[PDB]
C-alpha cells in the first residue's frame, strides 16, 4: 500500500510510493503542496443552510459532521 494513488504524484518518493520526507499527504481536499492544509480552511459547500466542512490541519480529508 502507497500513500499516493499515483506513480505520477511528487508527494511521495517514487521506489517506495511512500510519502516523500517532509511531506504530510499526497492527495485530498486538505492537502497543499505535500503539507496539511490549514486548520479552519474551508474544504465543502453543501447545498441549503447545512454547515460547511473545513480543514483540521492534521488530516488531508475534508472531514464531515455526523
Amino acid at each position: 500500500e502507497c500513500d499516493c494513488s499515483s506513480p505520477e504524484n511528487p508527494c511521495c518518493d517514487a521506489a517506495t510510493c511512500k510519502l516523500r520526507p517532509g511531506a504530510q499527504c499526497g492527495e485530498g481536499l486538505c492537502c497543499e503542496q505535500c503539507k496539511f492544509s490549514r486548520a479552519g480552511k474551508i474544504c465543502r459547500i453543501p447545498r441549503g443552510d447545512m454547515p460547511d466542512d473545513r480543514c483540521t490541519g492534521q488530516s488531508a480529508d475534508c472531514p464531515r459532521y455526523h
